[PDB]
C-alpha cells in the first residue's frame, strides 16, 4: 500500500524520489566534502562532511571524492552518507515503511551488488528492495519492449540489446569511458591555452564547462579544419572569481573521445563501433528491429551533436538497406530514474521484490537469484 | 450433416481446411518456438511457447523444434500445441463438432497412427476420423484413377502406384530425402563462399533461399560447366539483417541431391531411378499406364527444373517405344488437401469413417483395420 | 588321380571344397563390395574390391552387390572375382590341376551355363567341368533313389521330383521366391516398430535377424491371437551398434510368404501348393512313392517350424490313406555339395566329364549335350 | 631429395618445422603487434609490426591482431608476415628449396585453400605444396587408422570420423567454440570478482590464466556446490605488474561453455553432443569402432578434467553394451604437426604434392582436385 | 656541418653549450636585475638591466625578476634579454650560424613553443632548431630506453613514462610544485625563529641556504622527535653580512613538501604519489619495466634524503613482489642538456630539424607537428 522509492545512484549524480511520478524529486552530486583547511573560528557550525549540494557550494575548502568509481562502489561510509542524505535530508522520509529500487550498471562486480543489499536491508532497513538493469529502466522510460539502449552516464557507457522482453547477456558490452573521463580530458586540453585546473573544486568547473560549452561535431576533420581557419566556434565562458576563458576546438575535441578513445590512450572502439559489434553479436533475425531502435539515455549523451553523428557513423557502418534511427528523447538524462518509477508502480512487479524474511533466510546471495 | 475438416500434418508445413474447399484456408509451418534467452521486462505478454507464424515471426530469440521428423511424430506435446493451435487459432472452430480427415507417409509406424487416433479421440474427440495415404489423396487432386504418384515433402519422399483404383504395396517405395535434407545440405555447401548458418532460425533462411532461388538443371555436368565458365548463374539474395549473399552452382547442387542422395552420403538411388524401379515392381500390362501418369505432388517437387528433368531420366531409364509424361499441375504444393477435401466430400466415403463408438469398443486398434 | 572340386555357387552363399570330404571347406557370402565413400588416408593398403567375409567385415563402408539373382548370374566380372576368392584365396590350389563339379538351378537361361562353361574353361581353365542339377545332388547326399526334392536357398525354391533315379522334367517347378525375398520382407515389414534398415550393409542384420529369431508357424491364424494377445512371442536382438530391438509376430510373418506369397504380391502359390502340383503332375503309381519322401534342403528350410507346417499342410492337400513324410536332415544346407562330393567321387561319373578337347571342338555348346 | 615443410597455421599459434622430427621446431604465437602509442625517442630501431614471441615480449604498447579468426584467414598481409617470420626468421631456411605442408579445417571457405595456394606459389614459391585436414593428421599421428577425431584449437572445434582410412565427410561437424571463445569468456566473468581486462595485451593474460589455472569439472553442479560451500577451489595468480588475483567456480566455469556453449548465447550443443551426432550420422556397422576410438587434439582440449567428462557424457549418451574410450595422448597439442611429419615423410605422398608447373596449368583452382 | 647548441632554458636556471660536450659551459641563474635605488654619482657605466651573474653580484641594489613562471615565460622582453646574454656574452658565439636545441615542460601552452619559435627565428635568427621534452633528455643521459622520469626543476615537477621508446601521453602528470616554492616555504617558515627575509635578494640567500643544508628525511615524524629531543640537527649558515643563523626542523620540513603539498595549502598529493599513479595510468606489461627504472633529474632531487625517501614509499605503495629502484646519478642536475647533447649530435636527428624555409611557409604553428 505505501509507496516505493526510485533511487537512481549514478556515479556522478544520485536521483531519487518517489514511484509514479513523473520527474524525481531528488537531484543531487553524489560527493563528499572534507575541510583540507584549519578551523580558526569557533562558535559556527562546522560538520566533518559535506554532502549534496552542500559541498557544491562551500568546494572552495573541500576535497570532494565521489563514492562510486566507474560503476563500481569503492567508498561504503561515503556511500551510507550519500544514501542518508537522500532519504533523510532531501526525501524526508523513513527508509523502514517504503521499499527502494536501486539501479545498477551491467557487467559490475558481485560484491557491490551484496553489500548494498546489506546496506539497505541492516542499516536503512527497508520492506523490500530491488536492483535492476539501468538499461531495461531505460528501453521501460522510451514506452517501447525492443532495441539496443547506449547508458553513458559518469562512469560506465554501455550498451545492452533487448527483443520483445528478451535481453542478450552476451551482447551487452561495457566501456570505461564517460562524463568524468571526458571532464579530464577537458582538464587536460585545457592547458594549452594557458588554464590551469588541478583541485577537485576546480573538476566542477571544468564539468561545468563541458556541460555548458561542448558540442559534438558531425565531421571531426572539417570542424579542426573550421577552428583552425576562422575563431567562429569560439565561446566564452565566465570563472566563478572574474576571469574570462575562450575555447576553439576543445568544445569538441572533449567529446570526440567518445568515439576516439585513443584521444586519452585507451585501446578499445568508439560508442558507434561498441553499438555496431553489441548488434552483429546478436541472432541475425532482430538487427534490422535494432537498427531503427537505437536508444540514447544518460548525461553524457545529452551534446547537441550526438544524434546525427551516432545516426552518420552507423549508417555507414550498417548496410545501406537498413534503416537507421536514433531514439534521443529529451528527458534520456533522467529516463533510468523515470523507467524505475514505471517499473515500481506496476502490478505484475509487485512480487518480485526481495523481501526481508527472504534476506534473512538466504543472507547476502538472494539477490543474483532475484535480480539480474 | 456438419463440414469434415481436412488436416495434412506434413513435416515442415500444416495444411488445415474444410471439406468442399479449393485451397486450404491454415497453411502454418509445423514448428515450436521456446525462448533461449533470459526475459527482464515484466508487464509484456511472454509466452512460454510460440506455435506457427508467430515462432517464425520472432524466431531471433526462439529454439524452432519441429515436432515431425522423416514423417513421424517424435514431440507428442509439440504435436497437441500443432493441432490445438491448426483447430481453435487457425481455423477458429471447435474440433467436437467436425470429423477430421488426416494424412500419413507410407511405411511408417503403426505406433504413430495409434497415438494419432488416441489424440484426437481423447483430447480433441471428435465424432469421427480417418487417416488417407497422401498419394491416393494426390491421385484423387490429380482426377485421373490411375498413375504412380511421387510425393516429396519436407521428410519423407514416397512412389506410390495405383491401377484403376487398386494399390500395390509391394512396389510403394519410401525414401527419407526431402526438403529438410536440401535445406542441411544448402546449409553444409553454403559454407564454401563464407556464410555460415548454424542456428534454427537460420535454417530457416535458408530454407527460403532454397525456396526463392534454387533449381533443378536438365544436364548436371553442362550445367556445372556452364556455371564454371562464367558468373551468368549467379543470383544474390538479401538476408534479414541487411547483408547480399551471392550464389551460383549451389542453385542447382542443392535439389541435385534429389537426384544423386550420395551427395549427402545415402547408398540409395535418385528418384527418377525410385520410380523406375517402383514401375518395374508391377505388373507388366499396367506399366505402360503408369509411365504416362506420372504425378508430381509437394512441395519439393516445386523446382522449376524438375518435370523435365524426371522426363529426360525416366526416359532415358525406360524403353525408347514407351511414353513419358510427368503430370506436374501447378496446385500440386497442395494437392494432398485437394484430394483429401475431395474425397471427405464423397457421398461414399460417409459410411468409411472410423466413429467414437468403434474407437470405444475397438481401443486403439480400429486403425490398422479400417485404414490403409 | 587328381581330387576334383566341387563348388556350389548359391545366389548368397558360395560353398567349395573337395570332393570325398564330408563338409565343405569355404563357406562364404557371394558379395563383392566397393567403397562408396572418399580415401583420406594414403600408405592404408585400400583395395577397389572386397570380396567374400572381407566384405562382410568392413560392410559399414562399402556398397554390397550380390553376381547372382535368382539363381541368374548378372555380374560376371564379380563372378569371377567370386570364383578366384575361392580358388585361389580360400581353397589355395590351382584350377589347372583340379577338375570343377558345379551346381545349377533348372529352367535356368542357356547362355548362364554356356557363360559359366566358358569362364571355367578360358579364364580358370579345368581339365575338366561337369554341371549338375542341385536337387539330383541333393537327392544323392539324402542315400535315397526316389523322391520329390524342394530346395530354397536365396534366389530359387525348386520342386524336382526324381523316381528311381529318372527325373520327370515336365513336373520340376520353379519358384523364384527364396530367403532373399523373405529378407526384403523383413526389411519391410520392420519398419512397422519404428525400425529403419535401407542400405545394403542393414540388409545383411535384417539378413541375421532373420536367421537368428524367425521361425514357421504351424497355425498362421492362432500365432496371430497368441501374439496379440500376449507378448510372450516378442524376441530382442542386439544391433552391432549397442541398440536393442524387440519383434513380435514379424518371427513368423517373415517366412509365411513361404506358403503364402501374396504378401509380396505374387500370384503363385506356396511351397506346399507347389510341391503337391508337382507331384500330382507325374505319374499315379510313383505318387506315393513320392508322398513319402519329401526331401528339404538348403538354407531356407532351415526355419525350426517348417518340417511340421509341410507335413500339415501336404496331408491336408493329400488324400488321407498316404503317408507323409518331410525328410530334413540337419546337414540340408550344406547338401546340395555333400551330394556334389558323393557323385564327384564315384568311378561310373568319371566318364561324364567335359573335358578340354571336347571344349575345343565343340565349343560353348558341349554343355547342353552332356549335362542336363 | 630436399626436405618438407609441414606448417599448421592455427588460430592462435603456428606450428612450423621440418618433417621426419618428432616435435616442431618453431611453436609461435600467430599475433601481429602494431604500436598504438607515439614514438618519442629517436636512434632507437622501431619497427612497424612485430611478429610472434617478439609481439608478446613488448605487448604492453602494441595492438595485437590475429591473421585467422574461427580457422579463416582474415588479414593476408598479417597472415604473410606470419609466413614469413615462420620461414626466415624461425626456421631460417629459403621456402623456394622445400615442399611445404599445410593444415586447414574443414567446412572452411574455397577462397581461402585458393588464396593459400597463390600466397604460397607467388611470393613464397615453393616447387609443391599440400593442403591437409587436421584430423586425418591427428588419427595419422595417433597411429590408427580408425576413429572419430575431436579437434578444438583457437577458432574451430571440429569432428571429423574416419573408418579404415575413409572420411565420411556428411558426419564432419563444425563448430566455432574453442580456446579464444573460452578466454573471452574468462573476461566476461572475471569482471564479477572486480578484475578488469579489457586490452588485446589483458586478452593474453586471461588466456594465459585459463592455460594454468583453469580445469574441466566431472560435475558441474556438485562442483558449484562445493566452490560455494568452501574456497578449497579458489587458486591465486599473480599479474605481471604485481597483483595476486583469486578465481574460484570461474576455473570450471569457464571450460564449460564447451559442453555447454549456452553459456556464451550459442544454440548449438557441446562436443559431447557433438561427437554422439557425428557418430550416429555415420553407417551402424562402424559406430562401435567410432565408439572406442574417441581421438582428442588441440590445445583446447589439454584440460585435466575432458577426458573423463567427455568419457562420463558419451557413456550416457551411448548404449550401455558399447565400450566408450577416450584416446588422450599428452603430446596432443601438437599431434596435427606430428601427422603432418609422420605424412610427408611417407614415400607413398610424394607423388600427390600439388607441383608448380601443375599450378601454372590450372590455375589457383588445383588445390579443390588433388586435395580434401 | 656546424655545431648545434643545447640551451636548457629551465625556470631558475638556463644552462646552455655546445651538442657533443659533456657538461654545459654556460650555467647562470635566469634573473633580470633593475635598479630600484636613486644614481646620485656620474661618469661609469650603470645599466637599466644586469643579467645572469651580474644580477647575482650586485643583487643588494637591484630587483631580480624571474622570466619564467612555472615553466612558462611570462616577460618576453627579458628572455630576450636571456637569450642574449647566453649567446652573445656567455657563449660567445653568433646565433645564425648554429642551429639551437630548446628544451620544454609537457602540458604546457602553445602560445610559449611558438612565441619561442618567431623570437628564435625571426630575432636570434637560427638556420634551425627543434623543441624537446625534458624528460625525455633525461632518458637519453640515464643511457637507457625505459623508465619513468620525474624531472623536478625550479618551477614543474612532471613525470613522463617512456617504454621502449615509446612515451604514454595520457599518464604524463605536471605539478607545480618545484625548488621556488620550497624556497617560497623556507622564507615562510624561517620567521618562525626570528629571521626576516622579504625581498628578493634575500630570496636568493634563502635558496642558497635551502641549497647548501636542507635534506629529506627517512621517517618525518621521526626526525621531528629527533628535532625536538636534541639539538643534534641544528646547522648554522652564516649571512652575507656577518650574522650567523641557526636552523632544527626546517632542514627537513622544506623538502617535505614535495612529499606533502598540503604543507602549502595544495590538494595535489606528493612526488610519490604522482610517480605510482603515473605508472598505474599505463598499462600492466610495462608496469613492472617502469618499477625498476625510476629516473630522477633537475636540481630539486639534488637532496641527500630523497632517493631512499622515495624508494621507501614507492615499496610501500607498490605490491612487494616487485623490486623498486630509483636511478639517481650524480650528474642529474645537468641532465636535460646532456641528453639534449646526445640527441642533437644523433645522425638520426639531423632531418628532424625545423628549418627556415619551413618556419617561413607555415608561420608559427609547424613546432606543433614537427615536435612534440
Ligand atoms: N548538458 C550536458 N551536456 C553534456 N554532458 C552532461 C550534460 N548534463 C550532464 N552531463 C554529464 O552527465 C554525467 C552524469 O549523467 P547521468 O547519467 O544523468 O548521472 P550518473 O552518471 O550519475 O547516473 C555528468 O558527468 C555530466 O558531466
Ligand atoms: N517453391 C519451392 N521451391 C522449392 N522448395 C519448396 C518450394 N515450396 C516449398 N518447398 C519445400 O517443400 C517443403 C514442404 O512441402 P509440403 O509437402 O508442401 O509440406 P509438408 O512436407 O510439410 O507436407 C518445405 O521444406 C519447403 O522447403
Ligand atoms: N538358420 C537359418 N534360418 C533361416 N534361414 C537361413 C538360415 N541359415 C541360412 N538361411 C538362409 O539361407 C539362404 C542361403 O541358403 P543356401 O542354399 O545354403 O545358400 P545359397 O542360396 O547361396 O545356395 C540365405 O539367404 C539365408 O538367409
Ligand atoms: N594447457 C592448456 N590448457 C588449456 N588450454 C590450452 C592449454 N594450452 C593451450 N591451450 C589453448 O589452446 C589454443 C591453441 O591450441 P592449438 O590447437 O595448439 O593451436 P591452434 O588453435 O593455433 O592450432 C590456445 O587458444 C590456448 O588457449
Ligand atoms: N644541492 C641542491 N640542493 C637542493 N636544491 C637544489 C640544489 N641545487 C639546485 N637546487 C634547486 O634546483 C632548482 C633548479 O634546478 P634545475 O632543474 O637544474 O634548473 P631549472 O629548474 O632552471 O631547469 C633551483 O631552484 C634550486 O633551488
Ligand atoms: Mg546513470
Ligand atoms: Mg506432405
Ligand atoms: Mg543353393
Ligand atoms: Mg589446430
Ligand atoms: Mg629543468
Amino acid at each position: 500500500e505505501t509507496t516505493a522509492l526510485v533511487c537512481d545512484n549514478g556515479s556522478g549524480l544520485c536521483k531519487a524520489g518517489f514511484a509514479g511520478d513523473d520527474a524525481p524529486r531528488a537531484v543531487f552530486p553524489s560527493i563528499v566534502g572534507r575541510p583540507r583547511h584549519q578551523g580558526v573560528m569557533v562558535g559556527m557550525g562546522q560538520k566533518d562532511s559535506y554532502v549534496g549540494d552542500e559541498a557544491q557550494s562551500k568546494r572552495g575548502i573541500l576535497t570532494l571524492k565521489y563514492p562510486i568509481e566507474h560503476g563500481i562502489i569503492t567508498n561504503w561510509d561515503d556511500m551510507e552518507k550519500i544514501w542518508h542524505h537522500s532519504f533523510y535530508n532531501e526525501l524526508r522520509v523513513a527508509p523502514e515503511e517504503h521499499p527502494t529500487l536501486l539501479t545498477e550498471a551491467p557487467l559490475n562486480p558481485k560484491a557491490n551488488r551484496e553489500k548494498m543489499t546489506q546496506i539497505m536491508f541492516e542499516t536503512f532497513n527497508v520492506p523490500a528492495m530491488y536492483v535492476a538493469i539501468q538499461a531495461v529502466l531505460s528501453l521501460y522510460a522510451s514506452g517501447r519492449t525492443t532495441g539496443i539502449v547506449l547508458d553513458s552516464g559518469d562512469g560506465v557507457t554501455h550498451n545492452v540489446p533487448i527483443y520483445e522482453g528478451y535481453a542478450l547477456p552476451h551482447a551487452i558490452m561495457r566501456l570505461d569511458l564517460a562524463g568524468r573521463d571526458l571532464t579530464d580530458y577537458l582538464m587536460k586540453i585545457l592547458t594549452e591555452r594557458g588554464y590551469s585546473f588541478v583541485t577537485t573544486a576546480e573538476r566542477e568547473i571544468v564539468r561545468d564547462i563541458k556541460e555548458k560549452l561542448c558540442y559534438v561535431a558531425l565531421d571531426f576533420e572539417n570542424e579542426m579544419a573550421t577552428a583552425a581557419s576562422s575563431s567562429s566556434l569560439e565561446k566564452s565562458y565566465e570563472l566563478p572569481d572574474g576571469q574570462v576563458i575562450t575555447i576553439g576546438n576543445e568544445r569538441f575535441r572533449c567529446p570526440e573521445t567518445l568515439f576516439q578513445p585513443s584521444f586519452i590512450g585507451m585501446e578499445s572502439a568508439g560508442i558507434h563501433e561498441t553499438t555496431y559489434n553489441s548488434i552483429m553479436k546478436c541472432d541475425i533475425d532482430i538487427r534490422k528491429d535494432l537498427y531503427a531502435n537505437n536508444v540514447l539515455s544518460g548525461g553524457t549523451t545529452m551534446y547537441p551533436g550526438i544524434a546525427d553523428r551516432m545516426q552518420k557513423e552507423i549508417t555507414a557502418l550498417a548496410p545501406s538497406t537498413m534503416k537507421i534511427k536514433i531514439i534521443a528523447p529529451p528527458e534520456r538524462k533522467y529516463s533510468v530514474w523515470i523507467g524505475g518509477s514505471i517499473l515500481a508502480s506496476l502490478s505484475t512487479f509487485q512480487q518480485m521484490w526481495i523481501s526481508k524474511p527472504e534476506y534473512d533466510e538466504a543472507g547476502p546471495s538472494i539477490v543474483h537469484r532475484k535480480c539480474f
